[PDB]
């Protein structure tokens, strides 16, 4: 009935393509990827709940998720002035390698008859709307209708995504104050051997530590020294070309214009300090499939999607931004007790409508 093009072979468009073709096996679903097949950004990611019971976890859509060596975390460890504070997590946290997750999802799509072409060249907007009935934009953070234009915001802190062989058995959140400034580590094990170790700092700490001038090797050794107590001699490794950045929060005022509809980070990115990015890609992928299924008029489904997607994407943005800003000012909270800092941390999103209730409601509609 329909010829859909998926732009971007990451979790958003992969979950969409497979779940769509599973709901509509006759449709012609194809995926194009900008990069080579081998290039996958990042190290590990933390995901909600365990497969296969938790519908927002992308592992719940792989037949044998345990073959990706996921790690299930039950504790949260907040370290302040070297004191640990150990809490239960509310939900099991699921760490998994980002590469294995992406490639298993791609393999799932290929086995369903969904072609994925790599290193694709850019196509006119005109070329695509002649060539296709719907263009699912899922290229993460190109030519699109003017009303889909993005609002971009750069966070104040600088961050870098490290990997390390230090094993962080709990979800770790580490605060370390330097003669140079305030450094924050987000760390958690995702495999038998590897942990994610995301470091953000103050723009003044970035300047006083001279991080822009140092070599990558020098900067990593300095940060590993800062977190000496957490890393125990293990170094820090970044991916080629993935240095220090300001987090880019991309928002949009409409989810779809014409035959272009957006999902994933391309529709809304949000700071990683709430760990919801891949969760949102799944939830909104599953949302799009349900609108494209429930009603038979495409345009009428897209207007159903845009009125359902956008409140959800913006509540996500509000929660991530509330968390991001707290981490941008946390230097002023450093004299607090561990207990007082933890209470501050737990309340940083409390003024908003609960995100989790909104996500469960949307999943209830997209899955019945
Ligand atoms: C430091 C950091 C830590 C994070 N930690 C977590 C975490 O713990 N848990 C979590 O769930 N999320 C985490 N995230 C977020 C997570 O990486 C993303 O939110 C998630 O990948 C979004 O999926 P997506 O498919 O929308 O985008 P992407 O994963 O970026 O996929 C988009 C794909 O499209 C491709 N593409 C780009 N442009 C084009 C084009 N023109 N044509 C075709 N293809 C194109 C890209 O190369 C990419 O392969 C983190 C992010 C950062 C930066």
């Amino acid at each position: 009935s329909m010829k859909i093009l998926v732009i971007g072979a990451g979790p958003a468009g992969l979950i969409f393509a497979s779940q769509m073709k599973q709901a509509q096996p006759g449709w012609d679903i194809s995926i194009v990827e900008k990069n080579t097949q081998e290039e996958v950004l990042g190290w590990g990611v933390v995901l909600p709940g365990r497969p296969p019971r938790h519908p927002a976890n992308p592992l719940s859509y792989l037949e044998q998720p345990e073959r990706l060596n996921p790690q299930y975390l039950e504790e949260f460890k907040l370290v302040h002035h070297d004191q640990p504070n150990l809490m239960s997590t509310g939900v099991t946290l699921c760490g998994v390698e980002r590469r294995g997750l992406v490639q298993a999802l791609r393999a799932k799509c290929v086995a369903a008859g969904i072609a994925i072409s790599y290193e694709t060249p850019p196509a006119s907007q005109a070329q695509l709307e002649a060539e296709y009935d719907l263009v699912v934009v899922a290229n993460g953070v190109l030519q699109l209708p003017p009303s889909l234009a993005p609002q971009i915001d750069f966070g104040r802190n600088k961050y870098i995504w490290y990997g390390t062989t230090q094993l962080f058995d709990q979800m770790n959140l580490v605060f370390r104050s330097n003669a140079q400034g305030m450094f924050i580590g987000h760390a958690y094990r995702y495999s038998d051997t590897m942990s994610t170790f995301v470091v953000e700092c103050d723009e003044q700490a970035y300047a006083r530590a001279e991080l822009e001038m140092r070599s990558e090797r020098d900067a990593a050794a300095y940060i590993a020294k800062v977190f000496e107590a957490e890393l125990g001699g293990h170094a820090l490794v970044s991916q080629p070309g993935q240095g220090w950045r300001n987090f880019m929060t991309l928002s949009r005022e409409r989810a779809c214009e014409g035959k272009f509809v957006l999902i994933g980070d391309a529709l809304q990115s949000g700071h990683f300090s709430i760990g919801h990015g891949t969760t949102m890609a799944v939830v909104l992928a599953l949302l799009l499939v349900k609108t494209l299924s429930a009603d038979t008029d495409p345009v009428a489904a897209l207007d159903n999607f845009n009125a359902r997607a956008l409140p959800l994407a913006h509540l996500f943005r509000d929660h991530a931004n509330s968390s991001r800003l707290w981490f941008e000012s946390v230097a002023e909270r450093m004299e607090l007790s561990n207990a007082d800092l933890t209470a501050s941390f737990d309340a940083r999103r409390k003024d908003l409508p609960p995100l989790q209730d909104a996500l469960m409601a949307s999943l209830g509609y997209a899955l019945g």
